[PDB]
């Protein structure tokens, strides 16, 4: 195939044409000539007045005092936000193109919801290297990579500070639209949602939302332990959930979603966002006494739905930034610009979310320690602690640094290998190519990426050339920007995904985003004023500080 | 339930504060008020400069000679074409709110795909009457409505001509997105991609699209009689069709949509965009012969959904409309607007394209006649004349009015009152409602409906008030505009609904509006090039004249 050498540069689409030949079209990149690389007269002004991502990340992280200033100036904190959001849409193809079997367009690719979509298309079946041309006729070996490169010496603390709070917000909330369908393969997924759907509170299916709903003033069935509102049974629910054995039926806790089960730290969260959908039930019920069980459990929905997206905006991606600039959630800054209210989840945002060092050696509640084992599928722990507890903990400790490699947990070193397996068989084409992808510039040399001199030298003995490293080992072994917690591509490739499942949302359209789809203003305001901070302090006991980092 | 009276206007959203009280939301409505009803300094003027309908109609349809040369001018008519575009699609909800269990928004609404979308939420279940206020306590027999208003006595002509090509066309065409899963009921519908994705030709489901494929050059299974293409049998695909036991398994032909055998008219239009596949497969390997079968299959159906978009704007529309502007399908008018890429298909524009009364009393095919029960599931007819002798003699055949009352045939009289009897379960609001919805005034009295006395009379004896009246049977009473085939309410309800289907479609957007999604320019250049007339030439033995108009 002509095209596997990917000869269209600048987004231009390669065409075959005959046995031999291949053709670029250059339609609205911007560029012309035969592989698009020719910069248009509006073109090369446009280039030379953008600045770079580092320049832009240095001006967000630095002057403290000018952000203060800004931050409190309404008409100036909607503008700079209004750019954070638009500058970076024009990355997202929407509605969506490839997927892991179309490398062109077509209907199937579309339209077929089990499908993730894909940035960039998979590489042609009959190449001369797995990611084209460049690179050994065989990748490496992939458990060698992970570690040479990704597996843990010692602990590297974030140094921003992300504390097991945000690790675990992190897992809870992705884990709703990034839900890989192994039956299947890697390149399909049960989020026939594609977004912020709370399907991990409310269920994927009708049936399995019938299951967990209380039909009663809109709430979501819980028992009562200890006085504290718990998630209900599979035995009182039947709705499946992933438990071994060992786990007595009494401890089976079913929630949205069927693996949540396998780590207390999840059960936490969907415990804490559970007790908030029946708060916010209560609140509308106050509002609305003449409302029925359907419009209490819809109407609670939609706001926990605007209470995630809030949540994720400004205190979330906020720490994650690192920006002294508060960002803002708010979709009327996109009701006077050109903005597609729909999404599909991208396979490569699902690979580059895989932040395994994130993870200690061991999880500390209050006096205990657990190792991985004792840790996973313990409802006890989550009992015997308490919620409480477990905030005041998880706030504490803090989490692993994800780029700058060898830091991932021993323990999930088959997990680590599997995100590399899975890429290949989805067809990855390498880390350059994504970084040209979403504009910026190809790195030149081993050293260039790792910023050092001994990761570089195991790259190269692996893949001998820079155009030949793949996607996910390079995120994690990438040069982190300064006291951060990632590096470029991680930021430059995943922000763009983030915002547009974010404020792609149905609710933040204008037919949706109103005070009369909420409740009124008293449910308009929950979504206003949320914050991860008020949603512990609503729903846990004894309202203890939280926080995504340490203190 | 307060809001059973509709008492917010202009777009505003009702809701119900306590027992006794409402609320009404004029968010970005362009009003404000208890109501809605007071407009803003903007839209006071707005409205003043709007031109009513009709009168916008009268200029469209006359001055033939200025619009000559304002079709000869591209930037005029490129400039004009998009006015018309954007000035329709603010009348729809994008993405979608309400459904026939959905009077508020609700994520169920939304994500549901099963149901047929509603531009009027459903009147609330416990109303004083079954509109909500206004009518009486119980609705007219809807077989009295039938009789006395709809059924036929004499053969009324199409004035704008149209044919049977047209009336097969329609029906063949909006059947793709009309296929109301009676199963389940009305307000259901088997068409999840809710558009033209020509799922009539291929399948809905990937199961039954294999059926049919040949999985050679990309074309689909077909069988030659007398040297004429045909749809292949249901004993060969084991593709289920719906055939009564008495026709022969050599006449089952399988095709799309399961219902297509239900008539000839419908099975020729099949067969030719059958023809029309295989033939723009044939181009595609000429062009690429190092394709494969897969991507000449997709490619093709990526390039028949652009002619169908194509034909259905610049043949269908055209001769509905009676205008003498040219419309022009041109997806590049939209690029620098503000629009949504995605539809749901509405079910009051399903329930205003029943238009029976375009139905003849016989079905007239070269020197023969066939009544209902002769040409219904015969296919034996289509053989026996051939292709080329149905375009011929359905070009020729005169098409019953639609609008203007008494003219649907009673042959198809239970038809037309289950659309009155469907509509009622789904809860339909008044006439006047969505005339209202739509921008239009709504009608004072019965005899400005209709424009005469007699069924004027029919219709206060039946429903006693004008806002009474129904959806259904007031689009088929409503007065015709002058030597037409519609009266106002019909275009300015329907055209929004179709334009959005049309322009929403996902090749429309810019990342698809490209000539690599078709293959090249010479694929592109197939959609671009489309006619009613060339898709007959290109596939119907000898060529001959066609249109949607008697000639
Ligand atoms: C879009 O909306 C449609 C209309 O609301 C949805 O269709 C409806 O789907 C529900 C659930 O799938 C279905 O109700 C069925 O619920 C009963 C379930 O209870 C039984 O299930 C457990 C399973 O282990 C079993 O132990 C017990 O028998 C337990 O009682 C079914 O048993 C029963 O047959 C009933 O049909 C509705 O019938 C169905 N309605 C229609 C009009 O089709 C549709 O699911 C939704 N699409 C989504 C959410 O994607
Ligand atoms: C999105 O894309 C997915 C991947 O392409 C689609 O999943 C695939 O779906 C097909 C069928 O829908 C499935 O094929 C399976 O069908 C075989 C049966 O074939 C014969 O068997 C019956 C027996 O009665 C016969 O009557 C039929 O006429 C037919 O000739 C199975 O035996 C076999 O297991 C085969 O796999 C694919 O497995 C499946 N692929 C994956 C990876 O899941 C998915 O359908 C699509 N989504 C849509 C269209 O909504
Ligand atoms: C912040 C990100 C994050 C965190 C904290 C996290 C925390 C943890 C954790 C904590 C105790 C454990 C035991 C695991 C273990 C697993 N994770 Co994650 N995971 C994370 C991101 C992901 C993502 C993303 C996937 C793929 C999702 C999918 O496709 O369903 C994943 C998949 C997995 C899988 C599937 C294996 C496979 O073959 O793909 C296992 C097992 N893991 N992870
Ligand atoms: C231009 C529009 C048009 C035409 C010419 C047309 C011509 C014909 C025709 C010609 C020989 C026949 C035998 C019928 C007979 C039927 N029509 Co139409 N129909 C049309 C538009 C529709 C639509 C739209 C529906 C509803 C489709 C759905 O919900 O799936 C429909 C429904 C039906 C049904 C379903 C039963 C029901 O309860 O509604 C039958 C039977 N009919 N119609
Ligand atoms: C958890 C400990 C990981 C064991 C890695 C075994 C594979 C050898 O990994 C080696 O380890 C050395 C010391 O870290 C590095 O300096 C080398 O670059 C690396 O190749
Ligand atoms: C605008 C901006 C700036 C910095 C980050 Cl870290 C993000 N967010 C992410 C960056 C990389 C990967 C994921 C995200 C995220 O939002 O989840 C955003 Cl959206
Ligand atoms: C712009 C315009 C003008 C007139 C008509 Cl008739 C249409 N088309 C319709 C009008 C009413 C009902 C249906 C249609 C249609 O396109 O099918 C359009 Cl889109
Ligand atoms: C770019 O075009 C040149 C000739 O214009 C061609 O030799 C080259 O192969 C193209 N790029 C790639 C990566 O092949
Ligand atoms: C849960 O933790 C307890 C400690 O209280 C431990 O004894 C038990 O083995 C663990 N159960 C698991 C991991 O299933
Ligand atoms: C608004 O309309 C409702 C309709 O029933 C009416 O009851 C009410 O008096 C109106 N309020 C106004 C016009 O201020
Ligand atoms: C079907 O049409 C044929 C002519 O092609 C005719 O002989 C036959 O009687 C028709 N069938 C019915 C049931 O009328």
């Amino acid at each position: 195939n002509p095209c596997c050498s990917h000869p269209c540069q600048n987004r231009g689409v390669c065409m075959s044409v005959g046995f031999d030949q291949y053709k670029c079209d250059c339609t609205r990149t911007g560029f012309y000539g035969e592989n698009c690389s020719t910069p248009e007269f509006l073109t090369r002004i446009k280039l030379f007045l953008k600045p770079t991502p580092n320049t832009v990340h240095y001006i967000l992280t630095h002057f403290k005092g000018f952000w203060n200033v800004v931050n409190n100036i309404p008409f100036l904190r909607n503008a700079i936000m209004s750019y954070v959001l638009t500058s970076r849409s024009h990355l997202i193809d929407s509605p969506p193109t490839y997927n892991a079997d179309y490398g062109y367009k077509s209907w199937e690719a579309f339209s077929n919801l089990s499908y993730y979509t894909r940035a960039l298309p998979p590489v042609p079946d009959d190449c001369p290297t797995p990611l084209g041309v460049k690179g050994k006729k065989q990748l490496p070996d992939s458990n060698e990579i992970v570690e040479k490169l990704l597996l843990r010496r010692k602990f590297i603390p974030d140094p921003q500070g992300s504390n097991m709070m945000f690790a675990f917000f992190a897992q809870h909330f992705t884990h709703q639209f990034f839900k890989t369908d192994h039956k299947r393969g890697p390149a399909f997924t049960n989020g026939l949602g594609h977004g912020v759907d709370l399907n991990h509170i409310y269920g994927e299916t009708l049936a399995r939302q019938r299951k967990l709903r209380l039909f009663k003033d809109g709430k979501m069935k819980y028992q009562i332990i200890d006085g504290e509102m718990y998630p209900p049974t599979v035995k009182d629910t039947q709705a499946e959930m992933i438990y071994p054995p060992q786990v007595p039926e009494h401890l089976r806790f079913a929630v949205g979603q069927e693996v949540f089960g396998l780590v207390p730290g999840l059960m936490m969260y969907a415990t804490i966002w559970l007790r908030e959908h029946n708060r916010v039930c209560d609140v509308l019920k106050q509002e609305h006494p003449e409302w029925g069980d359907e419009q209490l459990f819809q109407t609670s929905r939609l706001i926990l739905i605007g209470e995630t997206i809030k949540i994720v905006i400004e205190d979330y991606v906020q720490h994650l930034s690192g920006y002294h600039f508060k960002l803002k959630f708010d979709p009327e800054l996109l009701f006077n610009k050109q903005f597609q209210y729909q999404n599909r989840i991208a396979a490569e945002f699902n690979t580059l979310y895989h932040w395994h060092p994130l993870l200690p050696d061991t999880f500390q509640i209050h006096d205990q320690k657990y190792n991985y084992q004792q840790f996973i599928y313990n409802n006890s722990i989550l009992l015997e602690h308490g919620i409480t507890q477990f905030v005041e903990s998880f706030t504490r400790q803090i989490a692993g640094r994800v780029a700058g490699g060898r830091n991932v947990p021993p323990a999930v070193q088959k997990v680590s290998q599997a995100s590399i397996d899975q890429s290949r068989q989805m067809k990855y084409q390498s880390f350059n190519e994504y970084r040209k992808r979403f504009m910026l510039k190809p790195y030149e040399s081993f050293e260039e990426l790792t910023g050092e001199k001994e990761m570089s030298a195991e790259l190269e003995a692996l893949y001998g050339d820079i155009d030949a490293v793949e996607l996910y080992p390079a995120l994690l072994v990438e040069k982190p920007r300064p006291d951060a917690i990632f590096g470029e591509t991680m930021v430059e490739v995943g922000a763009p995904f983030s915002l547009k499942g974010l404020m792609g949302n149905v609710i933040c359209s204008p037919a949706y985003w109103k005070p009369s789809t909420f409740g009124g203003e008293v449910g308009f305001q929950i979504i206003n004023t949320a914050s991860i901070q008020s949603l512990i302090c609503n729903n846990v006991k004894g309202c203890p500080f939280t926080s995504f980092s340490v203190p």
